[PDB]
């Protein structure tokens, strides 16, 4: 529970480098315990043009810093964050209620962001092209866009804002930042590292506020003309609402929109590992998280031994609890609304054909939490209005040929992630090339990495976060025509 | 007039390889002399929704194609373009209105990029990534969108469809193209050429449409599902309504849209060069274009003198009449309207401070012809409303320091093109970095290439055309983690 | 019926000298036989405004022109 | 496709012909019930769903369900 650092867990939003409080306050609470957290500032739209305004004063004079020195305070504020990973951990679990080890490994991946990125800020190349013109030279620079808008989910209260932040800074520009109401903690925690690293006042800026305020908040930061670019993460709904907003003034778009997910496994797979990667990539984050694998389309040859080994993995390794609680693999769902949907995604597949095989109601620990589920003889149009429902349920869909598996799996006009066993050479060189998503996971189940571009095509998304092209969704190219030679 | 070559000259729309007539047509005609062009189809939202279908059929197909052979069809679309140039040229004179000369450096540019894309082709490069986990490796592969729709203006009735297009196809993608009203001609003459050339059918469609069309046309193809890019070249207007259309689907936009564009000029300025520059970057297609420059500051030290050396070069070259008439330099307005706000932007300066050097009324020609007009003594606020008026009129705002002509330069929060001209080896550095606009003309007027990036910052559009990053708004990133090693 | 003069028989719209169609065209009919005439251009406020602009550049031009 | 969401099972064709445009490859589905040919009435193309049946009456009485006749 408590027991933290006075500094670390914060109730105030953080702009221009003062904690400063709203007029009023949401509460926050464990999503496990239902123990109160906090009292967080919940910031309305004045709070948010005066953040801006922060922002964009603090990008003219950051803009101006060298490379090496954003660099540096990069790093700095990297350091920081593993320094005081434990408590930084610590809160994730208190908010986001998922497993203490889950929430190390977030923080480890949300300060290796700002790790990655701090190397980014000192590499970004202008261009010098030959053109016919011998009376002239072409020069391309790269310069920040200015001051952006960020908004991210609960999931991963960390790992999702630093991922968009370190970038954002990296290449030069500000950031104003609204945490989910779920999870604002995290966020706040990273911004008494941002002063402690020595973040100038203005460049990282965090306004907290609730569901009510989300829509006034996210259109006022979303449309301010000082704003020049959008990240946001989330739900596809929410996304095409900021796409409007953006679209008044024709700004920058980066976005992840939680799309479906398919793990087909084929007869050539290694079952253990198969199951393995079913495990880790299905009930991770007790299945919330948007590139957690829904749909299992398991091939004839290999289905009944594949579903059998899968449930017992199911048996040996999920242990539903706190998660502060010792051996707790499975954490709660996050809200009510959240086990509504599990169960009504459940009874509607359930009572039109599909079996449970194991779990299958809410668990008899009460709450928010649900037992693990897995159900076979699921066919495809039990799919439908649950593209978005985040739960540790996985529905077992059988197949028969590899045009028929890949078909399915396109099927959606969303592509995010996506996940494959085989053995097969040539198999996964076509199966990888064919699945229409972003990500493609091949004999694992568990592919997050600083160092590679994430994010979605068709409508699970615009542009990428992380490896070497992420600093590029903040950057504005210059085409620069010396003449008269 | 007419002798060209029929298979050049189309009226009706191509589709699927075909070439297809509507229900109804509108009429084109010669902006200059009047006279009736032809009669083009007006293809509706049927013709429309059956144009995307054939391409994303042809998409399908096309996506296959080696990256070789994508190149060796791209040029050979090249090789007639520059065969058949100077009919090509003809077709763009008499519907543009547009200098013969000026046509014929559009043919060539237009070509060129055909040309330039042929060889991106070959060029799309995956990355493999190093990551700390020992059992697997990171491979990134770049694949083509889909299906793109075209949007382009009457400007550059080629160059303008071209430049998408064949990054379009470079990359793998299909097209739909929706031309200008005003120049249709030039959309479907190389549509000719790209049958001649063996481009797959459905690969490159053109439907063209009126005005009463434009609207539902441009909505359909901006909004069917089967469409998952959009390419658009106009007014921010438009633009706006297109971003609006793309948001429902979160489809991938790009696009430039028509902003100002100062021509700052230092006392330490070659004059008879800034002069020159002034010349070629202001009466360029009679001052309608996005890139020609609007407001000119000048520095008080070399302004009297420019101004004086400045009207001299346009009494000396410029000569007003029918584009295929010999040593014609200045063509008529596109239209009526367009000849109003010349005009109006004329008076409401005049009646408000500022001085007519020369020019200043309609042209003894008649119809949509403008004497090239030069007024001093101009200032800031006589620009509104008027950021989107193209016509042969150049007001001249003195200013007396750097900062302050960055200033007003930097005003508006539109940044397509900016010019300026100084030899001081500092300042140019100063100035070129500044100057918050997306291609910066140092000392030259002139700055079209095929191997640089266009395109602008802020509300002036989103991402670029041209060298090698055009081929980057068609393609998509795929992260491969392959495991299990 | 036919057998006419080409020159005479016209369908397109007169405007600045010049003989031009419209988006649209309408039917004329022998009001006796019921034959076919012919399609003529079916001018619209836009052609409307055009051919006032013509006239009213001819004017300026024409006026001047001696009464003999 | 509503027919195979509902317990039809596809012997042949069911998708559109690899010859893209309006080509439909000829499908046979078998298995087939009668709640499968809702607002299908009217649905001309060449697909054909088999419906078993037992008994003469029954099959009478199927046939003669819809309150249309050609
Ligand atoms: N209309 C909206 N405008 C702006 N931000 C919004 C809006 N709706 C939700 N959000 C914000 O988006 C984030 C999460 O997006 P949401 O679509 O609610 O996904 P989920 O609930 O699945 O995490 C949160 O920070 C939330 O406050
Ligand atoms: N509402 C609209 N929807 C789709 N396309 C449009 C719309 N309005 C104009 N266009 C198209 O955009 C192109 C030119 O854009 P426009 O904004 O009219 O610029 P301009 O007239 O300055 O060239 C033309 O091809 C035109 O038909």
């Amino acid at each position: 529970l408590a027991g933290l650092s006075a500094a670390l867990l914060r109730t105030d939003s953080f702009v221009g480098g003062r904690w400063l409080p709203a007029a009023a306050t949401f509460p926050v609470q464990d999503p496990a315990s239902g123990a109160a957290l906090g009292m967080v500032a919940d910031c309305g739209v004045r709070e948010a043009r005066a953040a801006v305004r922060a922002a964009y004063e603090a990008f003219c004079r950051w803009r101006e810093v060298s490379a090496k020195e954003r660099s540096s305070l990069l790093r700095k504020w990297y350091n920081l964050m593993i320094q005081n990973k434990d408590d930084l951990a610590r809160i994730i679990t208190a908010e986001s209620g998922k497993p203490l080890k889950e929430a190390h490994g977030e923080i480890l991946y949300s300060a290796f962001f700002l790790e990655w990125f701090s190397e980014e800020a000192r590499r970004v190349y202008g261009d010098i092209i030959h053109t016919p013109a011998k009376d002239r030279r072409a020069l391309v620079l790269k310069q920040p866009i200015g001051v952006a808008a960020v908004i991210t989910p609960w999931n991963f209260p960390s790992a999702m804002i630093t991922r968009k932040v370190g970038a954002a800074l990296a290449a030069g520009c500000t950031v104003v930042v609204k945490p989910a109401e779920d999870t604002p903690f995290s966020a706040l925690a990273l911004a008494e590292l941002a002063s402690q690293a020595g973040i100038p006042s203005g460049v990282y800026n965090v306004i907290p506020c609730s569901r009510k305020n989300a829509k006034e908040v996210g259109e006022a930061i979303c449309t301010d003309p000082l704003v020049s670019k959008i990240s946001f993460t989330g739900s596809t709904t929410t996304g095409k609402i900021l796409l409007h907003h953006a679209a008044n003034s024709v700004k920058r778009v980066s976005m992840e929109l939680g799309g479906l997910a398919p793990f087909i496994v084929f007869d050539s797979a290694n079952v253990d590992q198969a199951v393995a990667g079913a495990m880790a990539s299905k009930f991770r984050n007790t299945g919330q998280t948007a590139v957690c694998s829904n749909q299992f389309l398991v091939q004839r040859g290999i289905h009944d031994a594949f579903v059998k080994a899968f449930a017992e993995a199911m048996k040996k390794n999920l242990r539903v609890g706190n998660g502060f609680e010792e051996g707790t693999t499975q954490g709660p769902l996050i809200n009510e609304k959240a086990v509504e949907k599990v169960e009504k995604q459940v009874n509607d597949a359930v009572s039109k054909g599909a079996t449970v095989v194991t779990g299958g109601k809410r668990h008899q620990l009460g709450k928010n939490f649900f037992e693990p589920t897995l159900l076979c003889n699921v066919t495809q149009d039990m799919l439908c209005t649950h593209e978005e429902t985040f739960g540790p349920l996985a529905p077992v869909i059988k197949f028969d040929t590899e045009e028929e598996a890949i078909a399915i799996a396109n099927a959606a006009d969303v592509g995010l992630a996506g996940y494959f066993y085989s053995q097969d050479p040539a198999q996964i060189w076509r199966v990888a090339e064919q699945l229409e998503v972003g990500m493609v996971g091949v004999n694992e189940g568990l592919i997050s990495s600083v160092e590679c571009p994430f994010g979605g095509v068709k409508q699970s998304g615009l542009g990428r976060e992380g490896s070497k092209y992420g600093i590029d969704e903040y950057l504005e190219l210059k085409y620069v025509c010396y003449g008269g030679l």
